[PDB]
């Protein structure tokens, strides 16, 4: 798809949409379009920030035809570029509101993961499928995690893939808010306009006090993924 | 109010009530009384210490003429008072039971999260204002809440100046039961009593062994307070 | 008793079953009986394992006639090396809580990838109640799956928990009618023997890489601190 991004400025907020008009793969062509919103989402200083999905998923994780090829750069630039921008969205000077217009599967989880407030509809599923179909959690992603579940959530989303969704996504930490599906993306941009009041510097500084332990994991971590790949 | 803090003990627990005749401000003279009725705790040896609120709060926090006077010293100097005592409060070797009778705001409801239990009623605020106020919140501050919340509600509680109350209170950890308001004071005093059946040694050795890395990063938080501010 | 675990291979899965005829004290013999076992499952090769407790309780701890130095020791040593040897376990470990768990039951029970007990189990860190300081080993078992607030109760405070104050605490993953806990536990088994092994095993080690290693110190430390 052409554009898979887009994004809007309505006046105290940016609003950045996915859409590849599949299922949201965070390949490279999507983080480099993610990059770019963001990038307008700099230069027009915004108060806060809205990343929604589409009609079907907010993501479906990483391009898994990179993944399931065994090609070795590709897939390390693939996910270096992901945790890069979790990274990115974490340390977000703005607050961040994520609309869940949809599942959000492994990479979809974990930007999902980076959102200061995130909003879903009871019946989207969070899951890190990685153990599922074959794959080894990376460092970065498990900080990721690790920073927003609960202890014991923490510990059946890694090694056992559960799959979580409305009462219980909540109560494990992959999303603060419940909606109903036609809301949840106004909801969130009610949420942002109502973030977006408060002081601007108290909450940059004090996001990355409450957060600085697991950036500097996850900085490890994408500097690991090279490592991870035997390289 | 010259005498804002009372001491009473009851036969095997001690209660510590806060109630400056106003919103229990937790500046130097509030500071240094609740710091002389633990003395008093501690000569009675008593088995367990409940500390309360007045009518209308639990605290609504530091001393706001001082936290925003521009005078940096005697802020600074507040702010360390008021950590230490938190962090005298998490290694205290009783059991000690907050009875949250109103709202707890800031140093309110940093003060609140080192008690052992802590008993709040349903419509009563628990937040970390600052953000909303424009303040960065203190590393001591942010480490007694990481201490206690859940990691997405401690992500909230900070950054988003997050308010909590009731249910997503006791989900975040932010409170640990529930009760009526008109018995929230018994409640704590009667949770304060079985504690005190609890072995005080085991009990003492125990929470230390549980809080030895926020007791430490709490203590770095009070030494490195005055940096934060240069 | 004479014969106090049974081990039944079944679809995919290995079930070990603790019944000691009273409430399982994870005393040496049953800490023996446990690892071989689990030897059975290593060598059978299964895709998942369930351990149950008996229709009383699940466990009720350690031996207390021992505990109460140098068996002590051992004692303490041996529950908290399968507590590990369970925790980093190359295959998923499902408990069926089938009754109460404490203190060495409770921290044995921390130690499963999913764990279902009924409403009415309590399950409880006792040890300060009785004038125990709570083992190093034993706190990080339970720092790894309680909730902030209630890791502070549960050790401090000796909280029981149970039923949904269980499941929200971190002490328990499911609650099961208690006519299904063991069947509900062996079709959790079943499903997570689904899952990719060699995946499960690395990732497992690496969301318990910290604990492992503060457990093993606690291990070490058992008797420099008695
Ligand atoms: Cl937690």
């Amino acid at each position: 798809m052409s554009d898979p991004v887009s994004y809007t400025r309505k006046d105290s907020i940016a609003v950045i949409s996915m859409d590849d008009g599949k299922v949201n793969a965070l390949g490279p062509a999507m983080q480099q379009a993610l990059n770019a919103a963001i990038d307008n989402a700099d230069r027009d200083d915004v108060g806060a920030l809205v990343i929604t999905g589409n009609g079907r998923v907010f993501s479906g994780g990483f391009d898994l035809k990179i993944l399931t090829s065994g090609e070795v750069q590709p897939a390390i630039d693939m996910l270096r570029g992901g945790f890069e921008l979790a990274y990115r969205l974490l340390s977000y000077p703005k607050p961040v509101v994520m609309a869940c217009t949809g599942h959000a599967i492994a990479m979809g989880a974990f930007l999902l993961s980076c959102g200061d407030h995130r909003v879903a509809a009871h019946a989207y599923n969070i899951q890190a499928n990685e153990v599922a179909i074959g794959m080894t959690i990376p460092y970065a992603a498990l900080e990721i995690m690790k920073l927003r579940l609960t202890r014991s959530a923490y510990q059946q989303a890694t090694g056992l893939a559960k799959t979580f969704f409305g009462e219980t996504a909540l109560a494990a930490g992959f999303i603060d808010e419940i909606a109903l599906p036609e809301v949840v993306v106004s909801r969130a941009e009610e949420a942002a306009r109502e973030f977006a009041g408060l002081n601007q510097h108290a909450h940059a500084a004090t996001k990355l006090r409450s957060r600085a332990d697991a950036l500097t994991a996850i900085r490890a971590g994408i500097d690991g993924i090279a490592a991870e790949f035997g390289l």
